[PDB]
């Protein structure tokens, strides 16, 4: 709930995903582990899907700050890569997107501005890749 003193809205919110393989349910992403080894169970995973994504639902309309997402570190990492990620409304609007094209480290993080927003979306744009994502946090600054 929080890190480094910072409350993570995302921890423990309704998520969803395009699909799930090997178990990885969307749920892992806010399940406040940042570890990146698949076979931990903190990592979540999509199949083959066109594309691959996952959503985490505020429940309500909330400000988004900084949105800081942790890539799985095991294995396969270059599958997080030329990605959005669009915040929405509560009638679905998008009311702001940013595209990142690779992480050089483990995570990587965006500020929205404290934009209003219900959904967080990590969309791909390569067809057929798996989606997987150790922990996505959410903090209102
Ligand atoms: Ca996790």
């Amino acid at each position: 709930k929080f890190n480094d003193g910072n409350l993570n809205i995302a921890y423990a919110k309704p998520t969803t995903q395009s699909s799930v393989d090997y178990n990885g349910d969307p749920n892992r992403a806010v399940d406040g582990n940042r570890n990146g080894n698949f076979n931990s169970g903190s990592v979540t995973h999509t199949r083959a899907d066109n594309p691959s994504w996952w959503e985490v639902d505020l429940k309500k309309m909330d400000k988004v700050g900084l949105v800081k997402i942790y890539n799985r570190t095991d294995a396969e990492t270059q599958r997080l890569s030329n990605f959005d990620v669009i915040l929405y409304d509560n009638n679905r609007n998008e009311v702001a997107k940013k595209h990142v094209n690779n992480l050089s480290g483990e995570s990587v993080s965006l500020d929205f501005k404290e934009k209003g927003a219900r959904y967080i979306k990590v969309k791909l744009l390569t067809s057929g890749v798996p989606l997987s994502l150790a922990e996505v946090e959410v903090f209102r600054e």
